[PDB]
């Protein structure tokens, strides 16, 4: 069984941006944008036989059996991102070590993929 | 004028990284699945109102009206919270007053609503 | 051999409350009240036989080879002052404190918890 | 009378790096390294004719009555920043140096921002 963990780095920033100069159609926009980056992602995941456990917010959390090629389903995920907001990934055997594993990412720079084997 | 409202979930990520930690695929989906149901509530009632969605997103949503009873929305609002998971409020001229009153009210406590003229 | 990490609860909160209300004497004393706890909060560590590995901000972040962990997280308990409290988390090392900081704060607050009671 | 509140830029991600790292030497240096630097900013505001009114963890704020010419100011805060940057907001209380803080926050850090500017 793998677990993977996906969330969108620094969305926080821009969504706060939006409210602090008052702009609704950019406050929408990423709202928009966002969605419909986590509905490709988890239909990414989908056809290649993970079983989506969360889908809300910019993060996405999924499982699957089936053998999988990382480098080619995090390099789907890093051509979904748009504007400068980009996608860390933290694959595990459980979910607590993709968790673990998304924490590493989102700490040594995001965009980026971490498999948790190979944090310890 | 137009006035603007802004709610956001309290502590959700506490719920969600709980179930991270714990490997409860159970209490994570049911998270994620009562989240998507709880905001599209809070914007049906919003929309039912005379307000315009501008924001429907992960644990938050933001809109804004040109016509209301706050205590009504915010009770509407609070009685959509399930589990250990409550709403706050912000309410302003614009986003920014708006997303500051939100911060004040999750500052100050958590399941509250704040408006940014009682704040200065 | 024994890592501990200790943090405050919610401190950015309160301090956030400080600046949305204009309250300088409560910022202020968040500050000063914060650098004596963690203060406190170390010679106590230092006392029970551990070596500071961290000391600053709102947490204390130390291990030890020699304890009364309960007796160390209840003097923690008492440190706490107005609306902010102090979680802890232990493992055998840095990562899995971590971890089990990170298993206190999002299981409510004023908890202690053991990275092998976790797994 | 004008505050001015500063915080550093993305601290957290490198002492979590330090904690999943394991590396008691890297989070020793992030601790050492940032008190050494708010200390750095507190005595320049000091020289300045700033009044502290907050220095703990990675954040300064003071105030002052006395003119300040903030280029130079924020310029000398930019100088102290190591491997980690800071920003800043101003404004004429303690809630508007927040909201300003936000903004250089969310608009790319290692910025200051005037309240009144922001409007
Ligand atoms: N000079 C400095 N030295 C050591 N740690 C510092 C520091 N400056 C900042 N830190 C960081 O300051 C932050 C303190 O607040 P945080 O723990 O992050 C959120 P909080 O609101 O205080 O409570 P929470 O952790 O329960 O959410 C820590 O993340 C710490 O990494
Ligand atoms: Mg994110
Ligand atoms: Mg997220
Ligand atoms: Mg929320
Ligand atoms: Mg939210
Ligand atoms: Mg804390
Ligand atoms: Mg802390
Ligand atoms: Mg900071
Ligand atoms: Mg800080």
């Amino acid at each position: 069984s793998m677990y993977i963990a996906i969330d969108g780095d620094d969305v926080g920033r821009k969504i706060t941006s939006s409210y602090l100069s008052n702009s609704e159609e950019r406050l929408t926009y990423i709202s928009n944008k966002l969605n419909d980056t986590t509905k490709k992602i988890s239909k990414m995941l989908l056809s290649n036989g993970f079983e989506i456990i969360f889908q809300a917010a910019d993060g996405v959390t999924a499982k699957t059996d089936n053998e999988v090629n990382l480098n080619f389903v995090f390099d789907k995920i890093k051509s979904y991102s748009f504007d400068e907001i980009t996608f860390s990934a933290g694959v595990g055997a459980n979910l607590r070590e993709a968790y673990v594993a998304l924490l590493n990412s989102k700490s040594n720079g995001k965009n980026m993929i971490s498999i948790y084997k190979d944090i310890l």
